[PDB]
C-alpha cells in the first residue's frame, strides 16, 4: 500500500540546513524550489537563522526532470488540511507502522545518548504534500540532496504520526520505483548513478525527528511558523518549549541564547542580519529623461544608497493626474538604460557586488511583470500591501527565483487618504494589518524572510498619528522594517523665502528621523537626500564603534 | 561680653539660603549672596541651586558700609577651611556648648513638635561656605536676621559654625544688645523700624541646625560642597548620609528622590533645569564673518544682521569672538580683538534697544556669550552690559584675574571653562593623555574648585571637553563616547564643523555638506545624552533636528504603550 494509487494530501514540516554562509540563500532557496516542484505546496516558512551551537546549481535547474504532480499558483485564503494539522484533528491512519509515546521516547533517547562524542543556516517550511508517507518523502528528499551534487533536509513532522522504524533496507529498484511515482525520471542527465548513493543513506526513520525538541535552531524556526502546535510526543506547545529553552539557558549557563542565533532577512540574494544595519533606500521619482534619471541612479549609488526605489506613479497627497505618460513608459526605459550602463563591466569586475538592489514602487501588475520578465528589479514596493491586485503575489516566484516585497499600510487613495483617519488602536491596528498581510503571502509560499513591513507614514494618518507610529516603532522589533518619512508634511508640523526655508527645515528634520531610526535599529529608510542621510549614519556608527 | 570684645578672628560657617518665589529665585538668592559677601565675610564654597518639593534694584544702592574691608583678591587655598574639613584644633566656643546626647534630644523635640503644627509650592535652595569675621553663631544669626529684614521672601539658616555643638533654649535680647552687635560689624546711623521686628525672631539657636539631617534638600546641597565632612553630632560623612537617604527612599517607599529635587544652572538670570533641554549656541566669529570674502574691513552691520538671523533661526545664546582659535590660516592684521567685537556688540545693543516694535520681544532676548581669554576685552563688555557669559577656552588659565570680573556689587556672570593644551599651531601634536576621559574631567573639576573657592557660584560654571583642541580625531570621538561622565554638570560642547566629523566619513562643497550633516548627527546624539548647550554654526539645521526629536519624545499617555498592547492581545 506504499505505492497506493490512492493520492492523498498530507502536512509535513521540514528543516533545511546549510553550512556555507556565502551561498546559504541560493542553496536553501534551491532546496525550496525543489520542494515546491517535487513534494507539494509550501504554505509556511520561518525566518532564516545563523546559528552557532559554486554555480552548477544554476544549470542543475535547467536539467531538472519534470514532476508527475501538478503545480497550481492560484491564491488561496485558507488551507483545511493545515487547519486540521495545527488543531490535531482527525486524519487517515499512517501507512507506516506507528510506535507509542513510551517507545518513541526510549528509541529517541537512545539515539541522542549514543550520539555523544562552524556556522549553520537554518530554515523550516510547512508543505501540503501529495507524498503518501514520510519514508517516500525521505526518498525524494535524498534525491533532491544528491541532485545538489551541502544541504541537510530533515522531516520534522508528518501529520500527527509517531514513527521509529529501526532498520531500513530499501532495494535499489524500490528506490527507483518510489521516485518514478512522483517524478518523470528520464528513463541529472542520468538518474542511474544517483540511486546507488541513496541506497545506504536511509538507515532508520524517526517522526518526529530525533532532535526536534533538543536543537535550539529547530525550535527557533518552528516558533515563527507554528507556535501553538502540540504533537503527542511533546510536553508542551512549540512556544512553551521555545520559551522554556530560552529562559532555562540563562539559568544553566547565564547565556541569553538570542545572541548566538541571529534572525535573517533577504533583500536580493545575500544574508542581512535583522536589526544590524540601517540601510538607505534612495528615491527615484521619475517625473525626467532616461539618461538624466540614470545619472541620478549613479549619483545615488556613490552617495551610499544600498537600494534604489524607482516609481513613476505619484502616491503623495492630492498630487495631480496627467494623462500624458504611462507608468510603464516612465519607469521601464529608465531601468533598461540603468541595466545597460551597469553591464559595461570592462570597469572593475570586482565592483559588481557594488550593484544596488533595485526596488520598484508599484501596485500595477503589468509594470511588475515586465520588470521581472526582463530582470530589471529585485524588490516589489507595493504600497497597497498587495491588496490592490493580489495576482501580483504570483510574480514574486519564478521556477528558480524569489523576489522580496515591502508591504505598506494605507487606506484609500491620494484624494481620500487624509480623510480616512479613524483608528480604534492606531499602533496595533496597523501592526495587526501587516501581520494579516504577511500571513497571506506566507500561506501562498512567499518566504517569511523576504517580506518587509512599512507603517506608511503620511498615508491615512494625521501628523500626530505619524509621530505616534514613530514613537511606537519598537512594536516592529521582531520584523524587517522599512519606513519613508522623507519630505512628508508631518516633519514640518514639528517645527516652531517661506517655501525655501520650509524645504530645508524639512530635510533637516528628516535627518533627526534618520538618527532616531538608527537607534531604533530600523532596517531600511526611504530617503531623497542620500548624501545627507549617509553622513548622519556614518557619524552615529563611528560614535558607536567603541574599540579602544 | 567676650562676644563684643573686638578679638578679631576668622570663623568657618556654612549657610543655607532658601526662597519660594520661583520667578525671582536667582535674584533673591544672589542678592543674599551679595549681602553675605559684604556684611559677613568671604564666600569660599557654594552648592548648585535646587528646586525642591518638601525695590531690590534700588535697595542695593542705599546700603550701610561694613566695618570690615572687602578683598576681591584671588586665593589658592584657605587654611581655616582646610582645618574645618578635617576637624583640626580651633578656639573653644564662646557660647556654651551642649553635648551630643543633650543636643540630639532637643533637635528630636523640635522635629516632633513641628510635625503636628503642620499636621493641622516649590522651594529654591542653595548652601554656601563663608570665611567669617563674626565671632560666634548668635552674632552671625543677628546679622543674618538684619540681612533678611533688609530684603523685606528669603530664609537664611546657619548649618554649621566650626565644630561647635550649641543648643540655646530661650532667647530674648534687649533691642540694645542687638544695636551693639550690629554696630560691631556694620556702620550704623531708618535702622530702628528694622530692629524691632528682630527682637522676637530669635526664639533659640541650634548648631548644627536642627533640620541638617532630616531635610533631603539640605544634604543634597551639602553633598556638592563638603561630601567628606563629619561633624561630632553626625553618624557618618555628609556623602554617606546623602547616599543612604537616596537609597532608603528607594528601598522603603519606592521613590526616586531626585525626580522632584532638580539641580539648577544659570545662564543669565533665569532658572535652567540641568539636563532638561539642549540649547543652541549660535556662533558669530567676526574675524571669520569679515575676512572670508578675502576682504580687509569689519562690517558690523552685516555681523549684527547675522545675530538677528540666528535669533530667528532659534539660537538661545549667541557666542561672539574676534580671535580665531581654530587650527587653520590666520588673516589677523592690525585690527585688534577689542576692535572686532566691541563695535559689533554695541550696535547689537543699540539695534535691540531701538526695537521699533512694542517690547513683545523683551523676554525673548538672547543671552550673549563672549569667546575671549582677554581681561581687557571682557571688562569693557561687562562694564557696558554688552555680554552675559564669559566663554574662556583656556578655562581662565591665561589670566585668572578674569575671574574677578564674573562678580560685581550686584551682578554675577556665568562662565564656560574649556580644556585644551597649547595653541592653534601647537595643539594637534599635544595629544598624549594618561587617561584621556578622566584627565580632562579632573582638569575641569580642578578649575571649578578654584572658581568656587573664589566665590563664583557653582551653578554658574559650565564645562566643555574642548573637541579638537589637542585631541586626535579618535580622541574627539572617545570624549563623545564618554560624555556620560558629565551627567552631574552643566555641559557645553563645540563639535560644529571640526575636522573630526569628516574623518568619520568614508565637488568639494560635498565635504562641507557631509560635515554639516555629520554634525546634525552629533546634535542628535547630544540631544539623547542631554547635553545642555551645543555651539553651532548652522542654527536653522540644528533647530529642526532638535524640534523633531523633542516631538518624537513628547508622549501624551506614558503607559499608553503597554495599555494599547494589552488592548490588542484581548482583541
Ligand atoms: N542654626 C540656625 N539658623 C537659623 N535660625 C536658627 C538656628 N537655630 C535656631 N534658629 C532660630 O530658631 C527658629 C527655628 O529655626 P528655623 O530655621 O526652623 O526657623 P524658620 O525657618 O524661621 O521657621 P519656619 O520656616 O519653620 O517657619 C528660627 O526662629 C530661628 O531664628
Ligand atoms: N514603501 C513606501 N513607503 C512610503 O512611505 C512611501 N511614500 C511614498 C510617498 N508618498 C507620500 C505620502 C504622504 C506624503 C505627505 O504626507 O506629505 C508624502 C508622500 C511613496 N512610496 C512609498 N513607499
Ligand atoms: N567653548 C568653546 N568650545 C569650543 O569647542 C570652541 N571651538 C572654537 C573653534 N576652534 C576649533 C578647534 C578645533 C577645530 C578642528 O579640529 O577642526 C576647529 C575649530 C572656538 N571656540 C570654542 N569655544
Ligand atoms: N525524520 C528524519 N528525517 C531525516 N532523516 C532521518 C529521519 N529519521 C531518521 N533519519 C535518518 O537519520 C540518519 C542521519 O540523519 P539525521 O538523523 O537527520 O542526522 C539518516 O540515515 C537519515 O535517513
Ligand atoms: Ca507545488
Ligand atoms: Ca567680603
Ligand atoms: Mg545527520
Ligand atoms: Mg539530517
Ligand atoms: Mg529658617
Amino acid at each position: 500500500l506504499i505505492l497506493s494509487e490512492e493520492n492523498k494530501t498530507n502536512i509535513a514540516v521540514l528543516n533545511l540546513g546549510t553550512n556555507d554562509r556565502r551561498n546559504a540563500v541560493l542553496i536553501l532557496e534551491t532546496a525550496l524550489h525543489l520542494v515546491e516542484k517535487y513534494l507539494g505546496k509550501i504554505i509556511n516558512t520561518s525566518y532564516l537563522y545563523e546559528t552557532v551551537p559554486v554555480n552548477y546549481i544554476n544549470e542543475l535547474m535547467q536539467n531538472l526532470e519534470e514532476s508527475k504532480y501538478e503545480e497550481n499558483k492560484e491564491l488561496i485564503d485558507k488551507c483545511e488540511e493545515y487547519e486540521t494539522f495545527l488543531k490535531n484533528g482527525k486524519v487517515d491512519n499512517s501507512i507506516l507502522k506507528e510506535v507509542n509515546v513510551e517507545n518513541y521516547l526510549l528509541e529517541c533517547n537512545n539515539i541522542i545518548v549514543k550520539n555523544d562524542e562552524s556556522y549553520f543556516y537554518n530554515l523550516t517550511v510547512v508543505v501540503k504534500t501529495f507524498v503518501n508517507d514520510p519514508l517516500s518523502m525521505l526518498v525524494v528528499i535524498k534525491y533532491i540532496e544528491e541532485l545538489m551534487k551541502i544541504i541537510d533536509i530533515d522531516i520534522l513532522f508528518f501529520n500527527d504520526f509517531t514513527i521509529f522504524m529501526k532498520n531500513i533496507k530499501l532495494e535499489k529498484n524500490m528506490i527507483y520505483k518510489i521516485l518514478s511515482k512522483y517524478i518523470h525520471l528520464e528513463r541529472f542527465r542520468d538518474p542511474q548513478e544517483i540511486i546507488n548513493n541513496m541506497v545506504d543513506n536511509i538507515e532508520f526513520l524517526s517522526i518526529p525527528h530525533v532532535y526536534t525538541t533538543h536543537r535550539y535552531s529547530i525550535l527557533l524556526c518552528l516558533n515563527d511558523m507554528i507556535p501553538e502546535y502540540k504533537h503527542n510526543v511533546l510536553n508542551n506547545t512549540i512556544r512553551c518549549l521555545y520559551n522554556k529553552y530560552v529562559s532555562r539557558m540563562k539559568e544553566q549557563y547565564n547565556i541569553n541564547i538570542k545572541e548566538n542565533n541571529k534572525r535573517i532577512y533577504v533583500l536580493k540574494d545575500r544574508i542581512s542580519y535583522l536589526k544590524e544595519k540601517t540601510n538607505i533606500v534612495g528615491i527615484l521619482n521619475v517625473n525626467v529623461e532616461p539618461k538624466r534619471a540614470v545619472q541620478r541612479m549613479f549619483e545615488m549609488i556613490n552617495e551610499g544608497a544600498s537600494v534604489i526605489d524607482i516609481g513613476g506613479e505619484s502616491f503623495g497627497p492630492f498630487v495631480i493626474p496627467n494623462p500624458k505618460i504611462s507608468e510603464r513608459d516612465l519607469v521601464v526605459p529608465v531601468l533598461q538604460l540603468f541595466q545597460k550602463e551597469w553591464n559595461d563591466i570592462k570597469n572593475k569586475i570586482v565592483k559588481c557586488d557594488a550593484k544596488p538592489i533595485i526596488s520598484i514602487d508599484t501596485i500595477n501588475y503589468n509594470v511588475f511583470k515586465e520588470c521581472v520578465d526582463n530582470d530589471l528589479v529585485d524588490i516589489l514596493n507595493d504600497i497597497s500591501a498587495c491588496t490592490n491586485n493580489p495576482e501580483i503575489i504570483k510574480l514574486l516566484k519564478k521556477k528558480n527565483k524569489f523576489y522580496s516585497v515591502v508591504l505598506m499600510h494605507k487606506r484609500g487613495n491620494p484624494h481620500t487618504m487624509d480623510k480616512l483617519t479613524n483608528y480604534d488602536n492606531l499602533v496595533y491596528d496597523i501592526k495587526n494589518y501587516l501581520e494579516q498581510r504577511l500571513n497571506f503571502l506566507v500561506l501562498n509560499g512567499i518566504p517569511r524572510y523576504r517580506i518587509l513591513f512599512d507603517i506608511g507614514l503620511g498615508f491615512a494618518k494625521k501628523h500626530d498619528q505619524s509621530i505616534k507610529l514613530l514613537q511606537n516603532i519598537h512594536v516592529y522589533d521582531e520584523y524587517p522594517l522599512f519606513i519613508g518619512y522623507s519630505r512628508k508634511r508631518f516633519i514640518t508640523h514639528c517645527m516652531n523665502d517661506k517655501d525655501q526655508l520650509l524645504y530645508q527645515k524639512n530635510i533637516c528634520g528628516g535627518l533627526a528621523i534618520a538618527s532616531y531610526s538608527y537607534y531604533k535599529k530600523v532596517d531600511l529608510i526611504r530617503v531623497h537626500d542620500v548624501l545627507e542621510t549617509k553622513s548622519v549614519l556614518d557619524v552615529l556608527t563611528k560614535i558607536d564603534q567603541v574599540k579602544d
